[PDB]
């Protein structure tokens, strides 16, 4: 092997400006990091800045330099949807036609009066909401008739909300499991259905930690699948293991903040493994994206730059660095969905004596499981083409 770990960190929604097919998502103008940067009156990020990120794009407060400590370049998306499972399945070497919807006007009827017929029970709300809001207004409602709360966010989810009291747990399970099943047709296809059991009295309701996901495995067998079948380690730090349901992971850290996230990070760089570790940054997304909120966003963009240098420290010889986005999130554009963008990519190994250079464009999000299976020698993605060479 050429190196025996690569660090893989996806900061969730990161993009560096729109697409060439961005008119048809709506989504022309877009420039997720552009756009902050120019809030910020100049993005502070001088640890990606020395990895090469001002090489990809020179934008305010962020500038080419003349030695790039690793290589760089952008990625373009070739799956349909701009969605966070589309983008890291095409990452692990797939192709997905068929993109997860989102609802932001609710669900179409068809769908609700089918899960309605399955279950004997009937259904409210339907509507995007956070789990407080929707709770405060129909949780009352919801524990009187014994209804169902379905309601859905800024991302492709449908989520059913029912008082543990009223419906049993195990009940609220197999409702959400029919409903996974429902949802696996194109017309309505979400990403995850999320069982939400909630307690307590009106003016005073509680989401309990029996939450549940209901997530679809990937239209294929990943790089992780082979590597993992490879007996090599598959590290999923943070949303990872959800957003692959599992699949081709060997152990999985949960991260409640990106700063958790980079401590998991650097909890792995101190362990003895061979193989993947993958971290998801998903606040940047979850937080500042969706709710279109740049001072945020730029904030938290700083505060990942800052712990970078540790990062760099514990890189060894043999250890491989990559940093790359799954879609943009626009936090100055209309409506609250994901922005078709071109993501960064940068690649550095300390081992790398003289620094790096541009790397052609990548033509889809592919080439780095392609690059991540070379390295390993396990057998090669159908999409995607390796720039490990190249490094
Ligand atoms: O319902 P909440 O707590 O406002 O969370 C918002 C989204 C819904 C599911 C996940 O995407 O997080
Ligand atoms: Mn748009
Ligand atoms: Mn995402
Ligand atoms: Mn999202």
């Amino acid at each position: 092997n050429k190196y025996k770990r690569i660090f893989l960190v996806v900061m969730d929604s990161v993009g560096i400006g729109e697409a060439p097919d961005a008119e048809q998502f709506g989504d022309l103008g877009s420039d997720t990091i552009g756009h902050i940067a120019e809030h910020m009156n100049g993005l502070q990020m001088p640890n990606m800045v020395k990895l090469g990120l001002g090489n990809i794009r020179e934008m305010k407060g962020i500038s080419k330099v003349e030695k790039p400590l690793g290589y760089y370049t952008k990625m373009q998306e070739k799956s349909t949807g701009k969605d966070t499972m589309t983008g890291h399945w095409e990452i692990m070497g797939l192709y997905i036609d068929t993109p997860f919807q989102v609802f932001p006007e609710g669900f179409p009827k068809e769908l609700l009066d089918e899960l309605e017929e399955k279950t004997g029970r009937k259904i409210i709300g339907n509507k995007p909401a956070s789990g407080t809001e929707i709770l405060d207004e129909l949780g009352q409602e919801q524990m009187e008739t014994g209804s169902l709360i379905v309601y859905t966010g800024a991302d492709s989810v449908l989520q059913i909300a029912a008082h543990e009291e009223v419906v049993p747990l195990d009940e609220l399970y197999k409702i959400c499991k029919i409903a996974r099943e429902l949802t696996l047709d194109e017309k309505y296809m979400v990403g995850r259905v999320i069982a939400r059991p909630f307690v307590g009295e009106p003016g005073n309701f509680t989401r309990t930690p029996n939450r549940h996901d209901y997530a679809l495995k990937p239209f294929g067998r990943t790089v992780m699948n082979e590597l993992k079948d490879s007996d090599y380690d598959v590290i999923a730090i943070g949303k990872i293991s959800d957003i692959y349901d599992g699949e081709g992971v060997t152990e999985s850290l949960r991260t409640k903040s990106n700063m958790d996230g980079m401590d998991k990070l650097v909890d792995t760089l101190n362990m003895d493994f061979t193989g993947l570790s993958f971290l998801n940054l998903v606040d940047f997304d979850a937080l500042f994206g969706h709710r279109r909120d740049p001072q945020g966003y730029g904030e938290a963009l700083q505060e990942y730059d800052a712990r970078l240098p540790e990062v760099f420290a514990k890189l060894k010889e043999d250890d491989l660095l990559l940093i790359t986005a799954d879609h943009g999130n626009d936090p100055i554009h209309p409506g609250t969905d994901h922005t078709r963008e071109y993501v960064p990519l940068l690649a550095y190994s300390p081992s790398m004596k003289e620094g790096g250079q541009e790397l052609p464009l990548r033509q889809t999000f592919a080439d780095i499981g392609a690059t991540v299976a070379e390295n390993f020698g396990v057998k090669m993605p159908e999409y995607g083409t390796s720039f490990l060479n190249e490094l």
